[PDB]
């Protein structure tokens, strides 16, 4: 584990990220998909081999040994607000789990169906309260990566809140 568990937030690509392993934002195919997921494949495609995974689980491929853990949000498009607060709520338990059996530090983490799958609306703190309610029993250093400047300051403010 980390000597001070921490959450942090960068603005940048999270296929650059400087941590032990990489959460995909994942399609339940293991296809090469959009945003976080395309940057994911380019840098990782290895990690693609049978990633196919339900909606609201994990599945860790390894890309050398560095893990990709395939986190499959749900697309609000499709599910009803109630049915995919529940599939979100999962997705990031199994992340958890995922990363305390990887035995990691640390862990770059997207959120999850605040993209495409998020059904147009802005689920920012939605998605951020999950994260943090899956990872705070984690004792990994959770880096959050994001691309909206005005993303970063609102996670970054709901990080320092807490602290
Ligand atoms: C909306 C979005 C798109 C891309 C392409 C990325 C990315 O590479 N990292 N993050 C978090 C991203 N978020
Ligand atoms: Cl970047
Ligand atoms: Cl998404
Ligand atoms: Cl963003």
């Amino acid at each position: 584990g980390a000597m001070a568990p921490s959450y942090r937030v960068k603005r940048m690509d999270i296929a650059k990220n400087d941590e032990e392993c990489v959460v995909n934002a994942a399609n339940p195919r293991g296809l090469p998909g959009d945003g976080v997921c395309k940057a994911v494949y380019k840098k990782w495609p290895e990690s693609f081999k049978n990633s196919a995974t339900p909606v609201g689980t994990a599945k860790t491929v390894m890309c050398g040994t560095y893990p990709v853990i395939h986190a499959v949000g749900p697309n609000f498009s499709n599910y009803t607000e109630s049915e995919g607060d529940r599939e979100l709520a999962a997705a990031y338990r199994e992340v958890a789990k995922e990363v305390t059996r990887l035995g990691v530090n640390s862990v770059a983490i997207p959120l999850l169906s605040t993209g495409v799958y998020s059904g147009g609306k802005d689920r920012l703190t939605q998605s951020l309260n999950h994260l943090f309610t899956a990872m705070d029993s984690t004792d990994a250093d959770v880096v959050i990566y994001c691309r909206d400047k005005e993303w970063e300051k609102k996670i970054s403010e709901a990080i320092q809140m807490r602290t």
